[PDB]
């Protein structure tokens, strides 16, 4: 049971896919960073079955395309991330230089 | 509003961080992963309580060092959303196409 | 000579202070400062003979009174070189700390 | 909120990286430490070269490096209070006999 994911549907400027197997917490930052766009309207989750289904996301956007919204989002906390990364590696060096 | 990092105190097995003008679901996003970690014995984060500046991050581990228990969960973080990143860009050009699973 | 200063004159929304031997870094800061305010209509000097006499402040305000806007900008600006103080302090003495 | 670390530091020379402050500050307190005879040479770096963050670098004669960056900084606090002072009394002053 590694991660995956699968459109379900896709309309107007709205998109829906499941989400299989992630983490509870990765899932709640993916819709927050979502919500932080002026472009979006709506981004949330639904699900059937709340305790034997996988979640999906539903984002719906006033202007552009749902796929670029989710993009923008990821992109930014995958960057987000890699730049904390570059932050605490520097630190790292120059305290223990220091030391 | 660009984020910075200093560590302000270290002792044998643990590390304090100052973490300024971060979102605070990343301190606590950092935190939760770091205490998944088995050679972790605390790891904290202080935004609200008790009364300081800024938000700081706090490690102690039982074996290694804690600014390695640090790094290991940062780049668990970052292979995270950059692995859920490719599997959705595969996804969005899979279903533009053509070609339901 | 010390720098001094001095009202000129006063009305209801608005007020002017004759600045004296005053650093003209110091009082293009100051004005700046003040035109960060979003309740300031207008701060800027002004001067009867540009190379002998001195500037005067003029500052007019939207809501409340002038002296306040003035005061808010000073207080701010003590307020930024104060703690910046203390930031440097910190920081030197956790650099010389580590080595 | 802005921040600041130490960089680099060499003899008479030390380098700060300062995050988030307004760039008028920055310029106004090297214009400041230019006024100290003990100082060589005070630099800013804003825009040029091409750096993350803005950062300061600050070569001394004689003592410290660091001590001459804390002068302008307690100079630049005396001015701008001593100008608060010397307006608050005057607003108070003039609010009375007008």
């Amino acid at each position: 049971a590694e991660s995956s994911l699968r459109v379900i549907s896709k309309e107007k400027n709205s998109i829906t896919v499941e989400m299989i197997n992630y983490d509870n917490t990765l899932l709640r930052t993916l819709v927050e960073e979502i919500l932080k766009d002026d472009q979006v309207d709506e981004a949330r989750y639904y699900i059937k079955h709340p305790v034997i289904d996988n979640p999906q996301i539903y984002v719906r956007v006033k202007s552009g395309k749902p796929q670029s919204a989710i993009k923008r989002a990821v992109r930014k906390l995958s960057k987000l991330y890699e730049d904390l990364g570059t932050q605490f590696q520097k630190e790292f060096q120059r305290y223990e230089s220091d030391h």
